[PDB]
């Protein structure tokens, strides 16, 4: 846990994904799920057309089932399993982690699209 390197690679990635809202700094530091929620949110609904139909495709959206349905997205669609648990995500804390995971998700979109766009 590196609260410098994490932001870092957050503003790296939110850069390269074009994020075009502004980020809440100070609940991202408390480990606030309400300040990644957005972020992930975007780079599901907005960020790409061909990741965005694929997950459309499949499940449906107060997000106690937002966190449920991130994770079997990222388990079935992009293979990632998250560091933290569903409940770890949910309850305050391990900021730097929660920071990272937006960073791997991210990471998964962009992934996902290029792959996505190559084979049309």
């Amino acid at each position: 846990g590196d609260l410098k390197r994490s932001l870092r690679n957050l503003e790296q990635v939110l850069r390269l994904l074009n994020y075009p809202e502004e980020v809440d700094c100070v609940g991202l530091i408390k480990g606030d799920p309400a300040a990644s929620l957005p972020i992930i949110s975007y780079s599901f609904t907005s960020y790409s057309p061909y990741v965005t139909e694929l997950i459309m495709e499949s499940n449906v959206e107060n997000d106690l089932r937002f966190i449920d349905a991130v994770y079997k997205l990222l388990r079935d669609q992009f293979n990632y399993k998250p560091i933290l648990t569903k409940k770890q995500f949910i309850q305050c804390g391990f900021a730097e982690w929660k920071i990272q995971i937006v960073c791997d998700i991210l990471n998964c979109v962009m992934k996902k699209h290029k792959e996505l766009s190559s084979l049309q």
